[PDB]
């Protein structure tokens, strides 16, 4: 399979404190561009962490976003 194919799969992502919120995306729900995508790494076939990590470079926040929140541990 390929990323693009299975794009249809969000992760549910947990606040490290009480006053942030989870989120849950998905792949063709947080982009609208064949370019958007490669930029925010996705050539084409993606693990599973990557794939919804790729949403952080789409909301330009890959710093503090995956810190803030339970993402890459």
């Amino acid at each position: 399979s390929d990323v693009w194919s299975l794009s249809k799969t969000s992760m549910t992502f947990q606040p490290k404190k009480a006053s942030l919120q989870p989120l849950t995306i998905s792949l063709d729900e947080l982009f609208s561009s064949r370019g958007e995508f490669i930029s925010v790494g996705g050539d084409g076939r993606m693990s599973h962490k990557e794939a919804i990590l790729l949403g952080l470079r789409y909301k330009k926040l890959y710093n503090q976003a995956r810190v803030k929140y339970s993402l890459l541990e």
